[PDB]
Parts: C-alpha cells; structure tokens; sequence
C-alpha cells in the first residue's frame, strides 16, 4: 500500500544488485586477508581492501533499505565465492578491483536505464545520488592507483606505495 | 528576460502544486488540533501533525520561490477546507495522511514527467532533489506508523505509540 | 463536560475569526512572494511579509487552541485567495496591509462585544490579552510605515526603507 | 483611608471564595494521601494531587492578600472536611476534581459578575488575571486526563498513566 | 487612517490624565528635594520620592504613547505647581501622597468607566494592565508606611524608618 | 581503461564548455578591473565581479576534473578576450552578465541534452548537481540586481547599491 | 588628472605583461590537470602547478591594479592556449616551467629597462618590489627541483618527489 510507481522488473533488478554488492564485498575481504598472509605481508593493502569490503557491504544495505522503502520485497541469493583464491602482486589485485568495479558500474547503469523505461524518476535519482558518481570516483581512484603502482615498480616501490598510500 | 527553457505548461503545473501543498498543510492542521480536543486528547499526534502542517507549508514556499526563480508567475487559488472535520482514531488519521501523501506524490511524479517532456533538466532535478525522495521517505514512515498502530492495538497501545513514538 | 459559560454564538465567532486569521496569513504570503519576483525584487518586504504570514498563522492556532480549551468544536472553511494577484509599490502593499488589519481588528471587537453580551468574562480577557493590543500596536506600526514610505519617495527611497527597516 | 471603590458585597464574596479555595486545597490533600495508601499505591497521583493542594492553598493566600490590598478585612470560617474519605479509581478522583474546579470556576465568575455590577474595574481585572484563565486551563487539563484515563483503561493503563503522566 | 473605535471624549480624557500624571511627578520632585534640605535632611525619603517622581513621569509618557497609538492628538497644558512648598514630617508627606494617589486612582477609574461607555475594550484593558492594579499596590504601600510611621513614632524612629525602609 | 559509457562527442562538449567558463571568468576579470578605474571607481562592483571571475574559474576546473574522472583528454583553445573593454554603468555590466550567464546556461543545457542522447546517466546528474541549479540561482540574482539598480537610478542610487549590496 | 610621470610606452608594456602573466597562468593550469590525468596520476605535481597557476593569475591582477593606480587603461588580449597539450615526465614539465619563468623574467627586466629610460622611478621600484626578486627565487626553486628530479630518477624517484616535495 506504500508501493507506487515501482515496477516489478525494477524490483528484481534491485534484488540482483544487492547480491552483486555482497559479492564485491566478499571479494575485497578475500583480497584483504590475502594481503594478511605472511607470504604476502602487505599491511596497507590489507587495511585498504578491508574497508573496501565494508563499504560494498554498506552499498548492499542501501539497496536493501531502498527495496523496503519502495514497497518491494528482499530476496537474497547465494553470495558466490570469489573468482580467485589469491590475487597476485599488489598491482594485480588493484587491477582485479577495477574490473570488478567496472562490471558493478555497468550493472548500475543497466539498472538505471531500466527504471528509466518504467518511468521511475525517484529510483533513477536515488541511484545517481548514491551510486553513479561514487562508482565513477571509485574507478578513477583505482585507475590512478594502477598508474602509480606501475610507476614505482616491483620490490621497494610496492612496499612504499602500500605503506605511504594505501591506508 | 530571466525566463529560459521554462514552458507555459510547466509553470501552470507548479501553480497547482503550490495549491496542493497548501491543501496538505491545511488538512494536517485540522488533524493536529483534532488531537488537542478534549474528547480525543492525544498530545503526541497533535505535536506530530502540527510539525507535518508546518512542513507542507515550507514545501509550498519552496515551489513559490521556484516559480519566481525560473521567471514564472505565482497564481494563487482558494485553499479548500479539508475533507473531514474529525479524523477518528490515531491510526485512521495516519491512514488519511498516507492517502494524501500518495496523492501528493502522484501529482509530483506527473509534474516531473511533464517538465521532462518539455525537456527541462533543471526542473526535473529540482523536483527530484527537494521532493521525490522526501515523499518516498515520508510514505515509508507513514506505512510503518500504520503497521505499528495495528500491532499496538486500541486502548493502552494507542496512547503508548502516541506518547513514546509521535513527538 | 468541560464546557462552562461558553455560548454557541461565541463558538461560531471564534471559528470565523480562525478563517479570517488564516485568510490574512495567505494574503501576506502572497505579498511576501510578490516581493520575491524579479520584476519587484524587494528582499526586505519579502522577509517582513513572510514573517507577518507566520504570525497571523500563529494567531489562527491560538484561536484553535482556545476553541478547544473552552469545549468548543473547530469547523474549518475554505481559505479564500487574496483580493489581488499583485500588490503595486511597497507603499501600496503596506497600505493594503493596514486595511487588512483594521478589518481584522474590527471583527475582533465585534467578537469581543458578544462574548461580553453573553457574560463570558474569560473570553473577553483572553481576546484582550492576546489580540486587541497586539492589533493596536500593529496598526500603529503600519501607519508609521506608510508615513515613512511617503516620506522617502519612490525609487531610491523605496529601496532604502525596504533594506534598512523591513527585515 | 486606603479603601476606595471597594464594595462591602465584593468584600464578603472574597471571604467566601477564600474558604472555597481552602476547601479545594483540603479536598486535594485527602486525595493525595489516599493514593499514598498501600491498598492504592499510586505514587504519581500522590505527587500530582499534593501539588494541586499546594496550588489551591496558594490561591487562598492570593485572595487574602487581595482583601488586604483593597482595604477589606479577612474573616475566616471552618474548612469543611472533604466529601469522601476514599476516592475510588484514579479516573474516579480526576473526574471528581474536574467537578470541584467546575464549581470553583462558577463561584469565581459569579464573584466577577458581582464586582462588575458594583463598578469595580480593578477587581474584575484581578480575578481575570489570577484566576479565570487558569481555571479554564485547569478544566482543560483535567478533561484531557480523563480522556487518556479512559483510553489506557484499568490495570496496566492506570499504572502507566500514574507513573508516566501524573508526577 | 489608524484611528479606530476611539472616542473624542476618551481622547480628551487621556489628555487630562497626562496632565495629572505630570502634576503627580512634579509634587514628588518637590517632596524629594524638601527632604534634601538641611532643616529636614531625610535622605532615604529623598531617594524614595525622587523615584516616585521618575515613575509618575513614566506614567505620563505611557499615556502619551497610548494617545499616539490609538490615533489621538497629544494636547499639553501647564503643569501646576504642587500644593505645598514644604511637607512637614515624613508621615505628613506620605499622607499627602496617599491623598494624591487616591485622587489619581479616582481619575483613572473615571477614565475606565468612560472608555467603557464608549465600548473601547482595548482602552479598558490598557488602563487595567498598566495603571489600575499599580494604583492599588501603591495605596496599600502608602497606607503600610503610614501605619509604620505612627508605630516608630517621632525622632529616632523617623530617622530609622527613613534610612532602613525608604531607600 | 577507466573510460566507460563516456561518448566522444560529450568529451568534445566538455572541452568547449571548459573554454566557455574560462571566457566568462575572463569577462568578469575585465569587468572587475574596469570598476577599479578612477574614472569608474565602484569598489563594490570591483569585489563582486572579481569574485564571480574566481567562481567561473572554478567552474572551468570542475569541468576539467570531470573530463579526467571520466577517462577523457583535456584539449584547450585560446581564451577569447572579452567583448568590450569598458562596461558602461553598473546596470549595464549587470545586464551584460545576465546575457553571459543565459548563454552559459544554454550550452550547459545543450551539453545535458547531448549526454542524455548518448545515455550518459552519470554525466547528466553531474551537470545537474554542479551547474544547472547554480545557473538558475545566478540568473535570478542577476535579474534582481538589475531591477534594484533600475529602482535606485543613477547617481547616489548607483553608489549606494554598489556599496551596500554588491560586495 | 591622476596621471603623472607615466609614459604611454610604459603603459602598453604593462598591458603586454598582463597578457604574459595570464599566459603563464593558463599554461600552468594545463600542467596541473595533465598530472590529474589517470595515465599520469601525480597528485603532488597537480597540487603544485595548480597553485602556480593561481600565483600567475594573481600577478596578472597586480599589473591591472597598477595600471589603474598610475592612470592608465587596461586593454585585454586573447589568452593564447599553452604550447603543449601534455607535458611528459614530471622533470619535463618542471624544466618547461623554468623556461616560461625565464622568458617572463626577461620580459619583466625589459619592462624595467623601459620605465627607467622614461624616468619612472616609482614604476621601476614597483617591478622590483613585486616581481624581480620573486622571479629570481622562482628560478632558484625550479632549478633545485630539476636537480633533485634528476637525482631520484624515473619511477620510484618520481613518485617520491611528487608526494614528498611538490605539494
């Protein structure tokens, strides 16, 4: 009875993005503690990625809160385990994160393009306010990270950028 | 000479939104002082609804300011007296407020699709920023109030929800 | 059961002073946003008349609270739109205001004359305490405002009084 | 040689009201301690009525002070013991106080109407300033209380209103 | 243009009350500096009566401010010289001020009766608010002083009551 | 490798908008120091336009930061010198600025239209969030200034508005 | 009638320098945002050159202020777009700024030598006070930077100097 201008296809897209943000959260947590293994031992990457895990779990909860505000119903799925068990050099993990965030961006845009076709002006603006520029700034951050990490090279530079920059 | 991309039909629609926001305001004032009558005596509801009345008046001034900013012209109408002189129990009045808020939301969504068809980016963003999400938030709040007022039940519970939740 | 020494003619009297007060709130809010128009651009009168709109809206609620205190029943009517869509010069606006407040004042005294003619000591003293002198002091204020606005003249003077004295 | 415009009849009516304000005081102190009885044990009503009894003693001292200000002589009578020795439910006692304060308001308006017929402008205003509006608000407060006492009902609702609202 | 419900006779009354208030002021100033004289030399009464002069001139200015407010025209007259050049003992001086406030009080009550007959309810409340109760309190204070000046008697007692009570 | 859903015409439009806010920033610099001339010497207009010149500079910079954030390339052109070398009366300059801002507002709305047509949801919300409402507020502000500057006229009115309002 | 000892030729040379200080400003702002590009991502150089560009804009405003102080008229020219659209390595951009500031120092000494030949003692001193020593220190700072950029080398040394020393 609060539901208004809230399409069922939009409702299911919210449900798939919820799962999607949880999966991003689970993947970053895996990166965080891959950097906590003694054989890797990059503490700033671990701090940085652990908070990336917290933020994406906050994205999933925004989507959940929004599903309820609009009169939708929350339907949770399995959160697939991450696609790798270890994540390589630092630059490899950051490159993995960029690819993850671009796929997350693309789904948000698909979700956006979808509420638009259902005439859902509020849902469109809600997604712009909370996700579309944040995703854009997140992807620029990572692009910068990858360029700098190429600059300072393997070895002493990877340590330096992990300490003086990530966290 | 300050008018720029402001359609004659968009302006007329702001003028009717001004009236509707003033109608909401006057209805909530009726609700506020109904709950201050000795045969009802619910000080939470009165506080709560007096605030609501104040806010619907602020929305009406926003729109007037918005008309003036975009080069339009405020044209005022009578403010129709509210559909009821008394509003029953606490839950009933809450339900009337949900009914009115959904009606105000549909007028806003209509006004949004209108400016969109005249291709008025600034106006659609304006409605989104100041209104469309506040309507969703308020419609969710009213939904929760009707649900809890059902859980608390008549008698002691109506008083408790009124005292400890509303104002 | 709380009603005592409260004639049904007076209960009707308060109800219609309520409407009259709300009408003045709306007249003034029209004035305040007429002065917000680019073609007019008098920020001081905008502030001043906006304030005056809230103060008569508070007047209306005193009466509503009173009606309730004595054991009456509020019955709201429509709030008729203002006499005028636009308000001329600043002096023109202030002079219509003085007219409004003398009409209002007159009906307060016709409402007083009749709580008196029914032996309602407390109504008369409540009207005196909250209304008769506040009206007097306002009408004097507005008369001073008309005399000064004549004094400083159109154009630069109108500006200066608006800026330096109204808000 | 301080007496001026002070009717002999107004003076005796002040003396009877003095007795009536004390009568109220003693009735309230019998309520306040009935609710301190273990068979009743409502500490919130006890607090509440004890205060009321101080209030009504204070009123009595206002009238005595006034009789001295206007050149009259205070003549004291027995303070009749209250009408009951126990006062039933909390709602029973509140309705009973509404009746007392109803009688007192009638006695005060009749006093007002007496001094008005004797041309005593200062007396009329004094009664208006110290008593008549605060009797109206007292009757408003007690009516409201009764309505909320009927709403919360007997048992858990009586306890709650005792503890939360009275005292 | 501001004048409303303000009779020509009352306006003449406000003018005579103004002259009386100024006359009052000028008699207390005389008393004040009579006590400043070496042959009298009562400094507490000099302080006291000087404040009574300052306060009676404030009364004169309120009435003028009331005249301007109601749309009257202030018409001023000679301020007659007080009735005595010297005022005997401290008790005599108070007895003359008791005589003087009672004349003022009678004139204030004549003034009330007379706006009342013209149905000027604001003017009746105004005289009640600012003057009527104040006259009563001052006559009681003056009578109180007079009884005490009898009790302390002549000599050392007049000295003591001047220093320790007046100022 | 960060570029995503960013069209290549949009990227061109961001560069020409960059050139357009620098052209404005430079026009406002010209105006600011024209009023600093002894033959003109309006210090308030100096401050005011100097600050507008900084704000349009920052507009240019936000647009370059967005080009970078979105994965495009900044290409700059000559900053065309302002269209006049002197700016007439104060009211003339504020008219030139309204023209200038309405032209900016047109290209921003052409850039919004244009990204919309490519489906660039984030760019649209970016222009609404930083530019479209800011434009509308500046235009209203400017039109009010012209209306007031008209009212106060030339001579003392121009000096006064310069000093008390602009800067 | 303020102009004194101010040669026509000195005046035009001030105007050309104004253009040259702005030219520097726009060249630096193109550096500052090239280093904000993801392919470069040197936030320390971005901070650094953005500041330099504000500095050089400020210089421009000094010259405009001076041309007004000495009775001349400011004549604005196009601001030519910088020489490159991207600026290579961090050391490449610093050497390039050293060359710019070298040209500017030459243009400023030639301006100095011009006013000296025209007997303009105040102008010579002004250029000495606001520009010539702070060009020398600017050339000193940039030389030092280049030497430390050649010392830390490309890769890890570039990152470090960016982060630690510039910004």
């Amino acid at each position: 009875t609060i539901r208004q201008n809230y399409n069922e296809t939009s409702e299911a897209g919210v449900n798939k993005q919820i799962n999607l943000e949880l999966y991003a959260s689970y993947t970053y947590l895996s990166m965080a503690f891959y950097f906590d293994n003694t054989t890797v031992a990059l503490p700033g990457a671990h701090k940085y990625f652990k908070k990336a895990s917290d933020e994406e779990r906050e994205h999933a909860m925004l989507l959940m809160k929004f599903q309820n505000q609009r009169g939708g119903t929350i339907v949770l799925q399995d959160i697939k385990k991450p696609e790798n068990d270890s994540w390589g050099s630092l630059k490899d993990a950051v490159q993995a994160a960029l690819a993850l965030e671009k796929h997350v961006n693309q789904s948000l845009l698909d979700l956006h393009k979808l509420a638009d076709s259902k005439g859902d002006a509020q849902m469109c603006d809600w997604i712009e306010t909370h996700f579309l520029t944040e995703q854009v700034e997140a992807i620029k951050e990572l692009g910068d990270h990858i360029t700098q990490l190429t600059r300072v090279g393997h070895g002493l530079g990877e340590y330096t950028y992990d300490k003086e920059n990530l966290g």
